[PDB]
């Protein structure tokens, strides 16, 4: 049994809280389950996803588990074929993520700026935040593709709280589970396989 | 012989001028060649590309040719498989198209915003121009994929002046020609 993990159960405050009060504690709780399933169940992340979660998590404090129990593996691309509609999936993902980023970038400017600020100061704040929304929207959509393609090739279950990802997985015939229910699934996997829970 | 046409030879002033002084004139000149090659050479556009060209071209003033000699055909997507690296090509294309838009949005904001605008007005000018850059960057990248996939399925030659599209065609082993030389290519086909 193989799982491909999105950032959700570690970095999304409304789902990672089922595992811990911080990303580091959430990861620690996850790794305790992953350790108890070592050799029976494998957990994968594309490298770009892993780099995002460990921006928030204390990697040094979670050795050896953080390196042994999460497999960092980019999907294979050479000689691999995918449905053509995947391109439309990626396009909607980019538009979905960028539109949200623009709102976030706008709301961020409207909290920092005061009516007395000059024109150039206002423009540089919006341009900076808009540029960040675009670049993050693009990388994250590519990372979404990596997750999908990795789980497809591994015949693994995707673990995410992102509705767009789960619908995309569904359409491609990829197994998935809602990340909000992942701890429940992990608890049931330990009980099905033995050992202290 | 089959050709898949980008907007270039109709809407890009630096390329269509080789066919006519306006998009309508360019289309008229092109249809002149396309009519005389009817039955020998077929010309295709994805529907989204066609709608873009005829926003600038008076479709009414060019009947019957504009309807007979250009085949509007979306690529097939159902049950179609593509190489996975196409998605990476599309990602680079999106970034390329968005980057171009940012320059357009940049100059447009720079001219539109004035010292007197309140905070709401500056934000609305910036948001409006950036959203338009994003929207067009997204549509153009999807149309670029439609062009690419169409030419793939037809084994047709892409006709474009867009560096992104030609590089994408090259990587995928799709025939292409620089649209700046298309009239010259058409002239040589007609003499045949």
């Amino acid at each position: 049994m193989r799982f491909v993990l999105d950032t959700s159960i570690f970095v999304n405050p409304e789902v990672r809280d089922r595992f811990g009060a911080s990303p580091t504690e959430a990861m620690k709780t996850f790794l305790d389950y992953a350790g108890r399933l070592f050799g029976r169940v494998e957990f994968y992340m594309p490298p770009g996803i892993y780099r995002e979660v460990v921006h928030f998590v204390d990697e040094e404090e979670l050795l050896p588990g953080i390196e042994l129990y999460i497999i960092k593996k980019p999907p294979n691309v050479h000689d691999i074929r995918i449905p053509a509609f995947v391109v439309y999936e990626l396009i909607e993902d980019v538009r979905r993520r960028i539109d949200k980023g623009l709102r976030v970038a706008e709301k961020a400017v409207r909290e920092s700026v005061v009516e007395t600020d000059n024109v150039d100061k206002i423009i540089q704040k919006l341009r900076r935040n808009y540029r960040r929304a675009l670049r993050e929207g693009i990388v994250d959509s590519k990372e979404d593709f990596e997750l999908i393609l990795l789980a497809k090739e591994l015949d693994a279950t995707i673990v995410s709280a992102d509705v767009g990802i789960l619908t995309w997985a569904q359409k491609m015939g990829i197994k998935w589970v809602d990340a909000a229910n992942f701890r429940e699934l992990l608890e049931g996997l330990v009980k099905k396989l033995g050992g202290k829970n």
